[PDB]
């Protein structure tokens, strides 16, 4: 047929590529997904997914999931459906993306490593508890903010909010499920409100459905 | 006298605020440093340093060290001495900042936690080795790139390069010093070249000197 605009190098299990999948569906953009078995370093020297190739921009490549989000909205969100136009809003949107990238992803991922996805002999629930506690602390930070604002930035849905979704879903369903009586809605009602709003959006729900189906299809 | 432009909430031991200290000195900007004992959540809901108050911009506040770097150069680097002007360069500069924020800081910090700065009973050199190995992997990523480019972006010094300095110095002097025969110049000569270029810059050297002096003055 005709070449789609984007290649998203993604992974069925790993959360981070699905931030980008969510945004591409939200904006209605055309992309193929390549699930990478975890070249590729030719597209990202760090050797990690996601990476994005923009075939309609001379095969421009961007890696780091949150940098990909910014690229997409800076080039392909002219009506600012999921982004912002003023300088002040832009820098605060970037602030919250860096909090996601440095404060959620890595620490949620260490909980996942020691609880769930390391080789079984290397899993360690005692060490994992350090990062389960960090998950709850991050939830507490989000709670203190979202108790008094609808969205993170400019009172509108942006990629700042979207960037938190996939790891938050992983945390609630897996990483802190059953941890010391954790109850998402009771313990962090504002985060629950915000998260539930996000995952019930058609495009985001479609992304989560696609991820589940993709896991079901990957053998094993 | 007269109020300085910026307040940098910093810490003597913690690396991350010193990225911002480096940039402010490089640009010759006026700032006071407040060393926070580790309000403050009034300036950052995450409750972490650094945070920046811009008194000449109606006390605008930005937190997350790499978001602070972007704020400073986007508003106060009109000649692009440590930043870039084209879209393509801007997005790749942001890409490398997100790699620093998500791939260096957090994993280097976990090595520091389990090796060096956790309460002594909670330190664990076996667990630390997971993150010492991640330090070397990050060095290997930087090596593969810096063997064929002088600086990370646009063949010029930017905040992308500066953002890596403080954690790299901590890693070489502490976190992987003596780890399995680690020798910075022999094992990662390109990273060593780049890092040495950075720390010998007067403003960056001044920042590192100030940090050492600040540790020497903080009692204990
Ligand atoms: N900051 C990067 C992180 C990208 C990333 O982590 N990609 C994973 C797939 S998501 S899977 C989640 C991922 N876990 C892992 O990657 C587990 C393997 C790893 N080497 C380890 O030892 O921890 C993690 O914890 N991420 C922390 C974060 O989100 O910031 C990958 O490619 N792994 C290949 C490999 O490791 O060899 C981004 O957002 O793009
Ligand atoms: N991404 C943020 C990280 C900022 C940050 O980590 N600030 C530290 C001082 S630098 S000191 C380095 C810091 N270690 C710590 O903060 C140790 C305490 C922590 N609660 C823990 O249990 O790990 C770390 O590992 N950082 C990972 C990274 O750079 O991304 C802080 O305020 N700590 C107060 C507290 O923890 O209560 C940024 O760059 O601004
Ligand atoms: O990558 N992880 O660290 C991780 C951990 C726990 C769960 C899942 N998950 O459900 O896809 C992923
Ligand atoms: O904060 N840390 O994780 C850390 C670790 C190891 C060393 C230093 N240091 O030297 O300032 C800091």
């Amino acid at each position: 047929s005709h070449g789609k605009q984007f290649t998203l190098f993604n992974h069925q299990v790993g959360p981070n590529g699905w931030k980008v999948d969510m945004l591409l569906r939200e904006l209605g953009l055309s992309f193929e997904t390549v699930y990478v078995n975890l070249s590729f370093t030719k597209y990202n020297p760090n050797g990690r997914i996601p990476a994005l190739i923009d075939h309609y921009y001379n095969d421009f490549v961007v890696w780091e999931s949150d940098a990909i989000l910014l690229y997409i909205v800076e080039k392909y969100d002219p009506e600012h459906k999921f982004s912002v136009s003023t300088f002040d809003d832009k820098i605060i949107m970037t602030q919250w993306l860096f909090f996601q990238a440095s404060g959620q992803g890595p620490y949620f991922g260490q909980a996942g490593w020691f609880l769930a996805v390391a080789p079984p002999e290397e899993r360690n629930p005692t060490i994992a508890e350090r990062y389960q506690k960090e998950i709850l602390r991050v939830f507490g930070v989000l709670e203190s903010v979202l108790s008094q604002r609808q969205w993170l930035v400019a009172d509108k849905l942006t990629i700042a909010d979207i960037s938190f979704v996939i790891w938050n879903a992983t945390a609630v369903n897996l990483l802190v499920k059953g941890y010391k009586g954790f109850d998402f809605e009771k313990d962090f009602p504002s985060v629950h409100r915000w998260h539930t709003a996000l995952i019930t959006r058609p495009a985001i729900a479609e992304s989560l459905k696609t991820k589940a189906e993709a896991i079901a299809q990957m053998n094993r």
